[PDB]
């Protein structure tokens, strides 16, 4: 069940996002702006289709997908990837593949907060969000 992930989420803490972006080859100026931007994640459901929006003053993205079914995605940093999102241990696990590389975006609810763990190479970033009323 994906339902406790649904809603509007505001970033309240970030650890090692620069390391994660740098590992992906993101340029210094984008990392600089990204490091001070407050993003919002919106997750909504219509039947088996999830839509995940990222809104900010800098980058904005939107994806729609069915759990367990691969989809094409063009990321905020312009990578063209093959993606799949699955529930695993109650976590929303998003795997992206491109050029033989992989990165995971794992979302877990802890005490009503959404904890996003981003891993690429050796870099591990933890971004925490709080629900908007
Ligand atoms: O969407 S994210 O998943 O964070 C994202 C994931 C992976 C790489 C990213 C690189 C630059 C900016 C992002 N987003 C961003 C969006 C709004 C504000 C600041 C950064 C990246």
């Amino acid at each position: 069940m994906v339902d406790a992930f649904l809603g509007t989420w505001k970033l309240v803490d970030s650890k090692n996002f620069d390391d994660y972006m740098k590992s992906l080859g993101v340029g210094f100026a984008t990392r600089q702006v990204a490091s001070m931007t407050k993003p919002t994640t919106i997750i909504e459901k219509n039947g088996d289709i999830l839509t995940l929006k990222t809104h900010s003053t800098f980058k904005n993205t939107e994806i729609s997908f069915k759990l367990g079914v691969e989809f094409d995605e063009t990321t905020a940093d312009d990578r063209k990837v093959k993606s799949i999102v699955t529930l695993d241990g109650g976590k929303l696990v998003h795997l992206q593949k491109w050029d033989g590389q992989e990165t995971t975006l794992v979302r877990e609810l802890i005490d009503g907060k959404l904890i996003l763990t981003l891993t690429h190479g050796t870099a591990v970033c933890t971004r925490t969000y709080e629900k908007e009323a």
